[PDB]
This record gives C-alpha cells, sequence and structure tokens, in this order.
C-alpha cells in the first residue's frame, strides 16, 4: 500500500490512524498495511484531532514522526490526508523525549482554518484541550505517563520534519 | 412539570441532565422547567455515564443531590429515569464537600447490571474511569477543582439520600 | 404542555416518544409533561420508526391509541409531528388486544413519501422488518410477549382512530 | 416554561430548536412549551450552526428574532443557551426581509470563540457556508426562496435586538 | 487489492469512497490502494447516497466510472458493494461532460428497494434532492462548477457503462 | 495484507469484519483484502459485539472459524484485534453446525472486562441478548434459519480454536 509520499512541509501527507472525537487508537502495521487496535483510551476521553504519522520518516522514538492533522472533521482511520504543518508539540512520556506535529489539511482539501498561518493562529482553547489530553491521558495506564513541556511554530516544526526525513533515508 | 417524585433507595428517581458519552453539560431550572446549557466541558472528556439530580431533596451545596446513572445506554437529558442506589462518590471542590450518588436504572427498565447488588460489584476499570474523570475534568477552568476522595457503599449511600429528603422536608 | 390537538386522519398530530433506530423506549407522563424512561431494549435490536401516541384519545388498553410515524429521519423524543394514516397494525400481546397506527408526517413537513397513500404502498421490506420486530422485541422479558396478526389500509385505520376519539370524549 | 429572560446583548438567551447538523427544523410553541417538528430539509443539507429565538422580541415577521448560535458543539432542541451578539445576518425570503442574529455561547459557558469579538473575527469559511446554507436550503420547496444579502457587525445586530425588544414591550 | 471484477449490469460491483451522510469526499488510489482524503464539502451539506466508481471500466473524464449506490444504509469508505443499475445521471461541470450511474445493492445484499425496476421507481424526492445536491456542492469552490441535465433510465445506463467497459479493454 | 498470525488462546488476533452496533455485515475476501459487503440485515437489528474470524485457522463451514470480540466500543471493519478467548457460542443453521469464539480484548488494549475469566463471568444479560440475535438475524431471510444450542466455556473454546488451526496445517 504505502509507497506515494510526498515530503513538502506545506504538502506532507498524513496517514490517520486515529480519527477525532474517537478513544480508540489504532496503529499501522506497515509490513501486512493491516490496522491494528493499539488500545482504548482507559479514561473518558477522546481524541482532541485526527491523529496519524508521515511515512519514509523516522522519529526519535523508532517509528515515523507522528503528527496531529486538526480539521472541523474527523477523517477514518486508514485514510491519507494532505497537509500542512503550523507547529509542534514537545513532550516527555516513559520512554523518552516526544515530539507531535501540529498540522492542517491543505486548502485544495479543506480550507476552514486556511487563515492559520502559525501555532500561535490557532485559538488558545485548542491549544490547551489538546495539551491537556496529552498530560492525562495516559494517567490510567500502569507505569505509563507524559509531561507536556509545550508548543514550538512552524519554523521548528519544518526542522522536526526534515531531521525525520533525513532520518530514514540513511 | 416535576411534580412525581419516588425516594425508595432502590425505586428512586433521577433527573438526567446530562446523557452519557456527551461533553455538554445540562442544567435543569426547576422554575422553568427549561432545559439551561450549564457549560461545554474544556477538555477532550466526555461523561462517563448519565449525569442527573433527585428531586425534592436538599444537598450539601443546596441544590438537590446529585447521582451518576451508570449504564450501557445514553439516556436523553430532561428525561426521568427510575434507579436504585449502589454506592456513592465523594469528593472536594473550590465550592466544598461534594457527594454524588452512583446509581443503576431499576430491573424493570434495564437489567444489563442487575448482578451489581453493592459499589464493589462495579468493576475496577469503570470506577478508575468515573475517578478520573471528576479528578480532571474542571482542570482547565479558572479558579475550579476537583480532589475526590474515593468510593463507598450502598449502605452509606442511603444514608447521604435519606439526610438529603429530610434537609429539603424542613 | 398537552393542549392543542388536531384530530383530522391526514392532519393529525403524533406525540414521539421514541424516535427510529433508538433502542430506548420512553413514556410520556401526561401530568409532569415529564419524559419517562419506561425501559431499554432487552434484545439487540432498534425501533423500525419513530414511536408516539395521538393525544386526546383512548385506545383499547385505557392509554392513547399508539401511532408508528415512519420516515427516513428520527425526531426527537418528547417533539410533535404533524402526520397523516396509512394503515395500521393489529397484534396481541399479555395484556391483550393492541393497535398501532402507521402513519406518515404530512407533506408540508416531509414529503419523501408522498406516494404512499395506502399501506399496500410501503415496501415489502419494511412491513416485514416492522413487523417482525414486534414479533420478536419482547421476547427475551419475562411473562411479556406478542403476536403479530397483520396490516389493514388506511379507511381500517380511520376507523380505530375515530373509534379512540370517541371513546376518550365521553 | 419560558419565564427567565436576560436581553443583553453579551448575556442575551437563544432557546434552541434546531441543532447543528441537523436537518430537522423544530418550532417551539410558546403557548404548549411542545416542540413542533416545523420540517425535514428537502435537500441533502443540515444546518451549519444551532438554530433558535430570543424570547420577549417581536421581529419582522410577527416571530421572536432569530439567532444562530455557533460552536464546535451542538445543543439540544428545546434547551436554552446564554450567548453574546456578534453580528447580524440580512436576507430576503418569500415572507419579507429577514434577519438572524449571529451569536456565540457566553464564555463561561464554551470559550472555544472567546476571540471572535466581532463579525470579522469569524473565519471566511465559515461565513460562506452560512450563507450558502440559507441561499439554497429552501430551493426545493415550492413558491419558497432567499436571497442573501450579507452580513453586518455587532454594532448592527445589537439595534436589531434592541428594536426587536421594544417591539414586544408596547 | 482491486482484482475480481464483476460487470454485469445487475451484478456489477462498486467501490465505495464515500458513505452517505457524510460531507468527507475519499478517493481511491488504485496503485496504493489508499483511500485519499480529496476534501471536505465547503457547504453545509452531506452526500445523499454512497458514491464509488465501477473498477476496471473507464469514464469520459479517463478515470473509472462513477455510481452512486442508492439505500438506506451508508457503506464505509474502501468496501465493495455488488450493485444494479437503475439508471444514469447526466451532468457537465468545469471539467465536461459527466456521468453517473445509479445503483442499488443487488438483494441478496439489500432488498429494500428491490421495486425499484428503473430510474422511475425512485420517489421524486430522492431524485430532486441528489440532483440539488451536485448542482450546488460545488457553488462554493473557486473555479469548480456543475450543471445537471437530468437522469436516464436503466437502458441508458446500460449503454454507458458497457462503453466504459470497453474503453478500458483496449 | 494478512501474514503476521498470533495463535495463542490468550492473545490470538481476530480480523473484525463488523462492528459493534452494526446493521451491515462485511466480509474479507482474503485474495483481494478488499471488504465486501455481504448483507445489511433484514431485520430491526444490529450486532450485540464485534464480530470478525481468526486467520490462518479452518472451521466447520470450510472458512476460518468466527469469533465475537465482546467490548464496550466498536472496532472498525477491516482493523485487527489481540483477543482471548473466554467460551464459544453452538448454534445450527441451514448449511450445518456453527462454532462462533466469544472472545474479549487483551488487557494490554482494553481492561474493561479483564474480570472476566470465562463464559459464566459475563452478565447473563449479555448471553442472552447475543444468544437472542443470532436465533432471530435471519428470520425474514427466505431459506435460510438459527437454531442456537448454547455456550461452552473457556476449555471448550480452546479445542475448538486449536482444531480450526490443525485443520489450515494439513
Amino acid at each position: 500500500e504505502k509507497l506515494e509520499v510526498s515530503h513538502d512541509a506545506d504538502s506532507l501527507c498524513v496517514v490517520i490512524e486515529i480519527s477525532k472525537h474517537s478513544n480508540i487508537k489504532y496503529e499501522l502495521d506497515k509490513e501486512s498495511g493491516a490496522l491494528m487496535v493499539d488500545r482504548v483510551l482507559y479514561g473518558a476521553q477522546n481524541y482532541p484531532a485526527n491523529y496519524g504519522f508521515v511515512p519514509n520518516t523516522l522519529g526519535s522514538d523508532g517509528d515515523p514522526v507522528d503528527a496531529l492533522v486538526l480539521s472541523d472533521v474527523a477523517f477514518q482511520a486508514g485514510s491519507v490526508v494532505k497537509a500542512r504543518l503550523v507547529g509542534v508539540l514537545n513532550m516527555e512520556d516513559e520512554s523518552g523525549m516526544d515530539e507531535k506535529l501540529i498540522a492542517l489539511p491543505i486548502d485544495k482539501i479543506d480550507p476552514t482554518h486556511s487563515y492559520v498561518k502559525d501555532i500561535d493562529d490557532l485559538s488558545k482553547h485548542t491549544l490547551d484541550k489538546i495539551k491537556h489530553f496529552f498530560e492525562t491521558y495516559k494517567d490510567l495506564e500502569p507505569n505509563k505517563w507524559v509531561k507536556v513541556k509545550g508548543f514550538e511554530n512552524k519554523e521548528s516544526a519544518i526542522k522536526v520534519l526534515e531531521k525525520a526525513i533525513k532520518a530514514y533515508q540513511g
């Protein structure tokens, strides 16, 4: 399946593994292309946005860099969406430092938030909800935890992405 | 509207103001009978059960004692359901000590959890989810907070209810 | 609340107590106007249509004559809808002979099935689903049962309605 | 039921008759307090926001002034929400000139769009969707039509509201 | 993935890319088999039916002939459904003449509309909704438009299909 | 796609073809990996749990042994979930004797029912609903029927699974 990849920070594709408002976390097994049921959120929570990963990249944890795709609608898990970066969320968990790219679907797809140029263009409310979600969505999971540092603009996200792309190429 | 009340701990009625899986907290204005939109949860959360109150009772905060109605389905806000007590959840918030009765719809209505005789019959998972919800659903709300103490069996809940009924009668 | 009633067989109003696709059966307490949670279907079923009753009428069981409002959408329980009769479903349960009027919302409201003039205009599939639902939705409920006889055209339904209206007037 | 009214442009209450994403248009019969099913949208559409009316006011068409309550969530029809004005949408239909207030729930309820101070703060996308909805949601309804003029800021909306309040008082 | 194709006008398979009531338009990348997020409807609309394409065919626009699968339920995007033709919808857009086959799932799958033998058997309401959807679902999309001509019976649809099958074979 | 299989009775994987509460029965075509729409339930019913099959096994009917995955949430059709056995449901249909494994997702995925060690740990209500579903979900389907025998503990299910695994290996 996965063989297409576009890596432009303003036209990079994200593979949705989790849909917005969903409490079921899926994970794609690149070899089988099979959508795996990784887990069901322990608490009365649900993802604040569409969750996925950028293919052909290597993040800090050995897996392709993760990315959250913000929008009013929830994309189907297993679907792919061309998006653009606007920032990045830095946090720390039991495994180590974790980086999560903040993206929005490209305008030719969905222009509801075309006005969002950088991380600071997203409303305060949304950022707090997302940050609070990650800071607590693993509270009830034994020997698991998260400590959110904060967000960083688009320029910072591009570097995370580019570094993740090179790591996969060598 | 509200004029019917049954107060038996095994056949008391609860007025649903919030449906399960909903992130919108409603509140009934007894005088108008109008379903009021109290607030939309700040975080990416949703109620772990149906939320309502027992009419003709007076809780610690001056309002009718609150009660959570557990079940697999979500009841419509504004609807009334005959339930039975199985326990009570004790917590503390910015306003003071808060008590929330834990109930289940009576069997002639829905017998999915008829096997649940006491608080300890509910699975550990469910109790942790409910407790975690209340312990965090007000994190992002300025000058608001909650500090959950724990659960107490049915015998303890009956006393809370009976005390709440007498307080309203005098 | 309830004080408005229109009784024309082609413009009679139905008070929705159950929405289509819902497994939760509500019942309106005319005195309180409170939407009561009567029960949650024991089996893996859901109503094949919107369920309600015609106000100011007296059916065979002492309660206002029941009526099913067919349409593609599900109406909110507690809402009222002006409909027109097209037939009636005759069945027998533990309480006795039961009659359920088959109606459709008036065209100025929803004209999706304006072509349905009589019971025989509804597709075979829909009629079997509705009949099968009632014939089994009470299988798991102790000491409760249903034995569906069949459907009868519009002319037959009008007589059921008119008889139900007179019974309430005297 | 309806007896409470707050009329401050920044704390006025709206009675929701239609929930966001719903294709079923409800209408409240003030006398009965009964939620009436006015109609089901003829086309493959759904309201771009929560639709309701401000009580104790008299709009251009003889009924209480209408108002759209924008938010990410859909409020239950029949519920009441304290909101604040940010603008107004002017249009023309078969009945005459129609005015629809554009509002947002007050922050103590839902602060997702607290940053929206005036009509021009809402994204272009949202305004076009709302305008396009009204400009076409009545295309298939015989002898019915709409011709949207445009939006007007908050200062303009306040005057519409205040004029609607006085009209009801005399 | 795609290697199975049945081409009988009464047993041809359609690959669902869009589910009924959905506002998210997906598109399958035959090479990757990856479900692509093509776009989110600009207006407050949603598809009047399941949308997909017939594999191993070549339509007027160079892509496999499109087909709408009508039914009461919404099929999951990426799923395949054996259907039968009943007509075809002719329209014109910025790209040129567009043809969209009107189909229904075969009876051994879903017999709700088995009575529909030809395009004229579908209710007027449904046809107008579908036609109105296409005539306006691209209004807000810059440099894009649609001008619906009308529907044509089953005999006409078979010719469109057969012509689309031959075009792919040579 | 399908090439991964784990066969431990406490860590065996199930390929979800039907999600809980869904009335649409999907079936995976192992060769194409295409999710096929097998049928839409004739009656007003919906699956009491997630339905799927264990890959690399051969059941009594020539197809991989079937298994129901119980949980509070509905898994997406086409997704895979690691589960554990707790029992088996024996029934008879027009094709012959049918066996359906009763499983629960492994705890590292979803521990809501970790307390369920054997078939007898599941509530009576749930078992009756599941049994009643299968005993009637094919009533309206011509020349099709089911006659449920009953449930059998985990030890019995393991033998069914192991026998199904060997049958596929030779």
